[PDB]
């Protein structure tokens, strides 16, 4: 169970790695393949040298995969899942991703590490891939938060309105980044999540500039 869970992710991690090697350049086939397992698997997130290396889910709601893994089995750690509002094909300004932080170096435990500049330095880039392209996540802000909204905004009203969001995001960061974001760029937010009804004013958020490298 608690070790079978690592078995599954191990299997899958190794599976994904070979797919990303067989087809290489092409990404369309790697996910058409993962979709056989579960049609709700819409992407992959990986950070080399860490345990952050999982498939990303998406359901009709934001609690669909809270306590479910990629093969739809109940698990306290659920899955890493995209906001039910976000778009796979054509990204929104801000694509949100959520995942647990139970403290055993799995799922989104690694987000906490980004609160240290040192760690940020050694890990400025996170890989994100899906059925439509390869992307590179350029981390530029990491912080702890008590609020439950605002940083959960998919699309925006206008450049002025969006400009503010980027500015606050930057102001809230507890680490210095040499990246440069603008109302032009699209961003991705990584946030931790507690079980449903599991009150906790402590959340960790990581925001990055989304670069399509394909
Ligand atoms: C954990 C998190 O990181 O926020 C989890 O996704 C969550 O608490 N989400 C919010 C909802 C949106 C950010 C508005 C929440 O109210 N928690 C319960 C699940 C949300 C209910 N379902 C939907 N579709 N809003």
């Amino acid at each position: 169970e608690d070790k079978q869970e690592r078995a599954n992710y191990e299997k899958l991690q190794q599976k994904f790695q070979m797919l990303m090697s067989k087809h290489q350049a092409h990404v369309r086939p790697q996910f058409e393949s993962l979709e056989k397992i579960n049609k709700d698997i819409v992407g992959w997130i990986k950070l080399s040298g860490t345990s952050l290396n999982y498939p990303v889910l998406q359901g009709k709601t934001n609690h669909d995969y809270l306590n479910l893994d990629f093969e739809r089995e109940h698990r306290r750690k659920g899955s890493i899942f995209m906001d039910f509002r976000n778009e796979l094909k054509n990204l929104n300004h801000n694509t949100i991703l959520y995942g647990h932080h139970v403290g055993d170096n799995t799922m989104f435990d690694v987000l906490e590490d980004y609160l240290k500049q040192s760690f940020y330095e050694k890990h400025k880039i996170i890989e994100f891939d899906n059925k439509y392209g390869k992307y590179q996540l350029q981390v530029f802000s990491a912080y702890k938060t008590t609020t439950k909204d605002n940083y959960i905004r998919t699309d925006f009203e206008n450049d002025q309105d969006y400009q503010q969001f980027l500015d606050e995001t930057k102001r809230k960061s507890v680490i210095n980044s040499d990246v440069n974001v603008t109302v032009k760029d699209r961003i991705m937010t990584l946030s931790t999540c507690e079980d449903a009804y599991s009150e906790t004013t402590k959340r960790i958020v990581v925001v990055a500039k989304i670069i399509k490298v394909s």
